[PDB]
């Protein structure tokens, strides 16, 4: 289930981080509105851009840290606070990333606990809102 998933994602974090963030960008083409430098690039061309690999990996690492400290897929309010205080982002964009993550898990042949990820995303979004993210 959820804890084992974090370990599975950690064991190939750079490739899962890139492949899930590409699933997100291709499901929600308008989210490139927020990535001037990714517009007009295929998956292969993004995978050659240093900050593509290094940003996606840092984001998923942080998500894994928040997931690892969560109880029953509920993140720490402290963690939400820290995230909101870390330039312009929304709970809607986070929600979409999680929808992409869960669909990516469901289509894998691996026993990902996709329902726990869906609950975790819904609880992180609510935590961010409660901590003052628009
Ligand atoms: C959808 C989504 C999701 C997400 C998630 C996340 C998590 C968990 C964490 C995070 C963090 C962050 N962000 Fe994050 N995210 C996103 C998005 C984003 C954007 C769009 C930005 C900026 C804008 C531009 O310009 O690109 C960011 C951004 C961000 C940041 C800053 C940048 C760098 O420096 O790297 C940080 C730190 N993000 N993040
Ligand atoms: O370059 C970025 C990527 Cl690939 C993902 C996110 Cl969430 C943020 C940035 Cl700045």
């Amino acid at each position: 289930g959820f804890k084992q998933d974090i370990a599975t994602l950690r064991g190939d974090l750079r490739t899962y981080a890139q492949d899930i963030f590409l699933a997100f960008l291709n499901k929600y083409p308008d989210e490139k509105r927020n990535f001037k430098n990714y517009v007009g690039k295929s998956d292969q061309e993004l995978k050659s851009m240093a900050k593509f690999g290094d940003h996606t990996e840092k984001v998923f690492n942080l998500m894994m840290e928040v997931a690892d400290r969560a109880t029953d897929c509920v993140p720490l309010a402290s963690d939400a606070s820290t995230l909101v205080q870390m330039s312009g982002l929304t709970t809607g964009n986070f929600e979409k990333l999680f929808v992409a993550l869960v669909e990516y898990m469901r289509a894998s042949g691996q026993s990902f606990d996709s329902q726990s990820w869906d609950r975790f995303g819904k609880n992180l979004v609510s935590a961010l809102s409660s901590a003052g993210m628009k």
